[PDB]
């Protein structure tokens, strides 16, 4: 049955290897070089369920109202969980998830021109302080950690944005951008500069006018080094975005309200999004296509994107005169302003279609009340997988079993709103929830929009589970809507993920590639899923049933040797097969190898006996936990072993003769099958000539009740007695 259990790792290895190829967000937008840029958004198939279901709205303290009724600067601050509002440099944070924590300051004087959040450069700093607060007056800008002041000459500062690594950026009307140094103040230079944007994976800078000048900033690989690399205007924009369309009204490329940074974990040919009046969202490359490490060189547009409301066949209205904007790993989240008071909230999102090679986008309208000023967001890799792992990052469904829903906070007036993206397991048990069970008729539509493959994986995701009555329906609906095999594959190798395909070593001195608590996640995941298929084509099926109980075997395996000392594990073994093991997947471990295995047992088995202590503990555990791997002849040669390493030791004559004598028992009924040549070395060490001439003869007696193999065993008797 060593094929059956061979002909499921090319299984998922197919479904590994679907999951591990997915088109980039260039590929997504149908642009092929930065020559022939491509439009989309108005072909009825851009555009074709609760995408996001959490609205969790807690008000602004009255304390604060109060002060709001007699500046009105307003943001939030996602690292430190505080949003801010601000009344004449009476700047209170206060905690945008429960109303809480007030945090009054007022001690300068008024009329502050920008704040910021900066997470501070690591070296040369207090440990207490965990940030920087920046605030900007017209007549100096003063740090303080979470200190001294530096002053501007009477420069107007608008924005304030930070680096990952410490640098700080500030821009307003003086048509120069600064940057704080820590202290000094740098110029990197009529035009007001209103936000900047910094991609942290790619060290790009990028900054937008108010007239519309984008301009990108080179840092270099270092990340420091400020060069400019383009200066478009906004004219120009307009006319590349008109040629580039060639059938639509020019006034909707201009103005330009938000300027976003695409990351390299979601494009590597795609740097930068402009998203426009009307919602129009214009996609800039600055690099060249599939070259991660090559800098900037030049700002272009490769690809104009519409929103829904400009397809011929689209009901839905368009966006009109959005504010904000945000985009983070293909979801868009944009403020339009629907009056001077209420606001509408839109999410445009593939994670419903991510394998698609044109996009394919779902978009939802959420009214509400308050006018927007901060809307904000709240793998295992090893040398043998590095030419075969996906370089910027997974989709939402490869690892929806185990991330959380993405939250993000929207502040205004009135107070702030709380909401997460539906990932696409929470829309099923959203759904599950709703309905009175498992079954029904807006579960098909959700099994018929996704693919079987991947509606099952989903479903096993919710079944899995272990409150109950989610998993029973969860359950029904996977049996209920060869497609529940392949969601088996997907989901078993969605489990596993970048693991199946990785070795069980990586060099350092010689330690576990998956960590602990990783391992105990996959190991739990895992333990539902063989519940699951216990408690409920055929061949193949029963087939991948026994490769993921195996594999759980050697998943708990992998977590007691983890417990133990691992290192002395591996390396208390002979050298050929821990080379071996250096090149050997969990694949192969699972499925092609069968020494490895037990020689990793034995090691722990040596390594628990040589602490001299009794075996009979850890040998019922490892029969308990896995069978497979160790049975019942493993169990007693273990004893065997153990009682002849404790014999070594001449504390009494008659001690030896009882411990020997049960030793040598416990031998008769092993001889067959292991170690008969091996055993009696040790046999002739301890100076029991006696006991290996009885386990020859037994051998001799058990093997061959032929001739010759029996004649084999004698010439053993005979060397012995030559010995």
């Amino acid at each position: 049955l060593q094929e059956a259990l061979e002909n499921a790792g090319r299984l998922i290895d197919r479904q590994l290897q679907e999951d591990r190829m997915y088109p980039d967000l260039s590929e997504l937008l149908m642009v092929s070089a930065p020559n022939n840029p491509t439009v989309s958004g108005m072909s009825d198939m851009d555009y074709p369920l609760p995408e996001i279901s959490s609205i969790r709205r807690v008000p602004l303290p009255p304390e604060l109202v109060e002060q709001f009724g007699h500046n009105c600067m307003m943001g939030v601050f996602p690292p430190i969980s505080r949003a801010w509002l601000t009344i004449d440099s009476d700047i209170f944070m206060w905690n945008y998830e429960d109303g809480g924590d007030l945090a009054y300051f007022d001690g300068l004087s008024e009329t502050i021109l920008a704040v910021g959040l900066v997470k501070p450069k690591a070296g040369i700093f207090q440990p207490h302080v965990r940030h920087l607060l920046v605030l900007a007056t017209p007549v100096d800008i003063v740090i303080l950690g979470l200190l001294y002041s530096l002053p501007t000459d009477n420069t107007y500062l608008l924005t304030i944005t930070s680096t990952d690594n410490g640098r700080i950026f500030l821009a307003g009307k003086d048509g120069c951008l600064y940057e704080v140094a820590y202290c000094r103040k740098i110029n990197h230079s009529d035009d007001p500069i209103l936000q900047i944007a910094i991609d942290n994976s790619r060290n790009i800078l990028y900054t937008r006018s108010e007239k519309g000048v984008i301009q990108v900033y080179d840092l270099g690989q270092d990340g420091q080094g400020m060069s400019r690399v383009a200066s478009v205007s906004q004219n120009a924009i307009v006319s590349a975005a008109g040629n580039i369309a060639r059938t639509i009204d020019r006034s909707v490329f201009k103005p330009i309200v938000q300027i976003a940074v695409i990351e390299n974990s979601e494009s590597l040919d795609c740097q930068l999004l402009a998203v426009t009046h009307a919602g129009v969202r214009l996609y800039f490359s600055t690099c060249p296509f599939r070259q991660p490490l090559a800098r900037p060189n030049t700002l272009t547009l490769v690809h104009v994107r519409l929103p829904p409301g400009f397809s011929a066949s689209s009901t839905v209205e368009k966006p009109s005169k959005v504010h904000r904007a945000l985009y983070s790993k293909g979801i868009l989240l944009m403020a339009a302003s629907e009056n001077e008071d209420n606001d509408i909230l839109w999410c445009v999102n593939h994670d419903t279609f991510p394998f698609q090679k044109p996009m394919m986008e779902t978009q939802m309208t959420a009214g509400v009340d308050g006018h927007s000023w901060a809307l904000s967001a709240i793998k295992i890799i090893t040398p043998l997988n590095k030419d075969h792992i996906p370089i910027t990052d997974s989709p939402v469904v490869v690892q929806q079993h185990m991330l959380p829903p993405k939250k993000f906070v929207l502040l205004s007036a009135q107070g702030s709103l709380m909401f997460h993206k539906l990932r696409p397991v929470d829309q099923l048990r959203h759904l599950l929830v709703s309905n009175v069970g498992g079954d029904g008729e807006e579960i098909e539509r959700f099994f018929k929009l996704h693919q079987e493959d991947q509606a099952c994986a989903t479903c096993l995701i919710l079944a899995c589970s272990t409150d109950r009555e989610v998993s029973a329906w969860a359950t029904r609906a996977f049996f209920r809507y060869s497609g529940k095999h392949n969601g088996i594959c997907i989901y078993f190798s969605r489990i596993m993920g970048n693991i199946w395909d990785a070795s069980l070593v990586v060099e350092r001195a010689i330690e576990s590639s998956v960590p602990c608590q990783l391992l105990e996640s996959v190991l739990q995941e895992l333990k539902g899923l063989q519940e699951f298929l216990d408690r409920n084509e055929k061949i193949s099926l029963q087939a991948i049933q026994q490769l993921v109980r195996k594999s759980y075997q050697a998943l708990a395996l992998w977590k007691l040797l983890c417990e133990h000392q691992f290192t002395i594990i591996v390396a208390e073994l002979q050298k050929e097969l821990q080379e071996q093991l250096k090149i050997t997947t969990f694949k192969d471990l699972v499925i092609r190898d069968k020494e490895l295995t037990g020689a990793l047992i034995a090691s722990l088995i040596n390594c628990y006996i040589r602490d001299n202590a009794a075996v009979d503990g850890i040998s019922l555990h490892l029969q308990d936990i896995c069978p497979l791997l160790y049975s019942t002849d493993d169990a007693i040669c273990s004893k065997a072993n153990e009682l002849l390493q404790r014999s070594r030791q001449v504390q009494n004559k008659t001690e030896k003769e009882r411990m020997l004598r049960e030793s040598l028992k416990e031998y008769q009924k092993i001889s067959n099958q292991v170690d008969l040549s091996n055993v009696c070395a040790q046999y002739r060490q301890v100076r029991f000539y006696e006991g290996v001439v009885e386990l020859s003869l037994t051998a001799a007696e058990k093997k061959d009740p032929a001739f010759q193999e029996r004649l084999n065993s004698y010439k053993c008797i005979t060397d012995t007695l030559q010995e």
